[PDB]
């Protein structure tokens, strides 16, 4: 009746590596790169919103606001300093999404975070739906301009507290976030038409998948498509109240697993379902000892 035979990470690895599971899109949110020592600043225990008032704000989220950073941008660059990241180093899950690439499974990453750490583990632009942007690439804010920065340039205009403007035309550079008040890139909506005809696994590992219309990525799935949650919570399910949402449990299930722990566990134990643990070692260890060896 189903593509899964049983409704567990062993169901889920053997329909990999099943002739009928040829293409896997992963959504993947802060989830995956908190044990690389990013925040994820939408849970409360990071405190994003707390220590916010040393930039004396009108309200809390106009510094995360896309007119008033156009008006004032100040702020957002001297909370962007405080939080910048002391090191870029992937997670296990990053690689994994990588050693999908390499094994020529992975049809899209759509990713909430914009910490680039998609980009810095392997994937390439065309594998990456970004859908709040990232600061991995900053542009000029002047339509007639555009010019685009990369995030070492942008960084040192961070640090030394110079807001950052266009070496061209003097403009104000923004990276390549999503403010609030901006739309989703037009990239997440023909990636996601097309892609989603396409898919044989869905792969949801570090979201809540409570921010729209990211979460709605799910109900884009075909009926057959399993879907694999690997978060630290279920999440997904139709919520009682409102009115695709995931079955984990009831005797109606047929497609949808929850694997609930840390991300990065989560992809060592597929993986080693899989064979691909000491690929995967071996790839992270190198990755992170280059990383760590930056000179
Ligand atoms: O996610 C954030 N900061 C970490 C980071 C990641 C990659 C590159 C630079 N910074 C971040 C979130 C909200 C507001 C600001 Cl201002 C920064
Ligand atoms: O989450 C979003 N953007 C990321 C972000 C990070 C730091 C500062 C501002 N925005 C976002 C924006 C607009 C609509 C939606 Cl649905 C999400
Ligand atoms: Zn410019």
């Amino acid at each position: 009746e189903r593509l899964l035979d049983e409704l567990t990470l062993e169901g889920v690895a053997r329909y990999m590596q099943s002739e009928r599971c040829r293409r896997v899109i992963c959504l993947v949110g802060a989830g995956i790169s908190t044990s690389a020592g990013i925040p994820d600043f939408r849970s409360p225990s990071t405190g994003l919103y707390d220590n916010l008032e040393k930039y004396h704000l009108p309200y809390p989220e106009a510094i995360f606001e896309i007119s008033y950073f156009k008006k004032h941008p100040e702020p957002f660059f001297a909370l962007a300093k405080e939080l910048y990241p002391g090191q870029f180093k992937p997670t296990i899950c990053h690689y994994f999404m990588r050693l999908l690439k390499d094994k020529g499974l992975l049809l899209r990453c759509y990713t909430q975070n914009i910490d680039t750490l998609e980009r810095i583990a392997g994937l390439e632009q065309e594998d990456l739906v970004e859908a709040h942007g990232t600061f991995y690439t900053s542009h000029c804010v002047s339509a007639s301009c555009r010019h685009e920065y990369p995030l070492s340039w942008m960084k040192e205009k961070i640090f030394s507290e110079v807001t950052p403007k266009c070496e061209d035309c003097q403009s104000l550079v923004k990276p390549d976030i999503v403010f609030f008040g901006e739309s989703l890139p037009a990239r997440f909506f023909s990636c996601m038409q097309s892609d989603f005809l396409k898919v044989d696994l869905l792969l949801v590992m570090g979201t809540s998948l409570q921010v729209q219309p990211f979460a709605s990525l799910i109900s884009k799935a075909p009926l057959s498509t399993p879907r694999l949650l690997i978060n630290k919570e279920k999440a997904g399910q139709s919520d009682p109240f409102l009115g695709g949402g995931m079955d984990f449990d009831s005797k109606k299930a047929y497609r949808d697993v929850a694997w609930l722990g840390e991300c990065d566990q989560g992809c060592l134990a597929l993986a080693e379902l899989l064979g691909w643990k000491k690929e995967l070692e071996d790839l992270v260890r190198r990755e992170h000892a280059s990383i760590d060896a930056q000179s």
